[PDB]
């Protein structure tokens, strides 16, 4: 005998350049064997998401596995999770096809804007030793510029803080500088730079009645940055 994929399932980052797909030969190794593979489309398109590939996996006498590089294509357009597969045909004569003989590889986008939130909800700190950066994390993922307001609230102890953080591309983290009592500090809602080419196209899609949005457009709409659970932090001062 038998010949079958293993791993029979690979998960892969759109930016992984490529990755190995491994195949196994059980049963009578002793003699050369072989088998073919062909990438074939799922939701992930050969052409846009990966490259098509038929091939011949040769198994000289004494080898019960072959790997083989598949290329995952990278781009800057937000897409949901996508799929594509790889099938074993044409085994050599000695041998039967097993389970699985269809490998599944999924492409994870990384063109989201994306989702913004604090790390924890409470941070204990020190009567007066100055400053001390309050982190803000950007979750999966880190495409486009995203601007995002910040202001503080009272609960004399600190100086009030306001602004708009600017996460440029692949900016995943940024910091608010401040500057037993507590106060809260909020984050508003993320928006793109008003004038980043994307913010427009989306504005365009954002008028086509939803019933009109091309599938492409519907997925362009949820490319937009969002907020997470905790959009507020308390600061305890002791
Ligand atoms: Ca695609
Ligand atoms: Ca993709
Ligand atoms: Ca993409
Ligand atoms: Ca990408």
């Amino acid at each position: 005998i038998r010949m079958y994929f293993e791993p029979g399932h690979y998960t892969v980052m759109e930016n992984c350049g490529e990755f190995e797909v491994r195949v196994v030969r059980r049963g009578d190794i002793s003699t050369y064997a072989s088998v073919e593979y062909e990438t074939q489309d799922g939701t992930a398109s050969a052409g846009t998401d990966f490259v098509g590939r038929k091939g011949l996996l040769s198994f000289p006498p004494g080898v019960d596995e072959q790997r083989f590089r598949i290329e995952v294509i990278d781009d800057d357009v937000f897409e949901e999770d996508e799929c594509f597969y790889i099938r074993l045909f044409n085994p050599s004569e000695g041998v039967k096809l097993a389970v699985p003989m269809i490998a599944t590889v999924m492409i994870l986008d990384d063109d989201h804007a994306g989702i913004f939130a604090f790390t924890d909800s409470v941070f204990e700190i020190t009567e007066s030793v100055g400053r001390f950066e309050l982190k803000v994390m950007r979750y999966s993922g880190a495409r486009g510029t995203v601007i995002v307001p910040y202001w503080t609230e009272n609960d004399k102890d600190y100086e009030g803080a306001r602004g708009e953080l600017v996460f440029e591309n692949n900016e995943s983290e940024k910091f608010i500088d401040l500057f037993d009592v507590s106060f809260k500090v909020h984050i508003g809602e993320p928006r793109l730079a008003p004038d980043d080419e994307l913010a427009a196209k989306i504005k365009e899609v954002e008028k086509k009645p939803v019933q009109d949005l091309t599938e492409l457009d519907r997925i362009l709409l949820l490319s937009k940055p969002r907020n997470g659970e905790l959009t507020t932090a308390y600061v305890r001062i002791r």
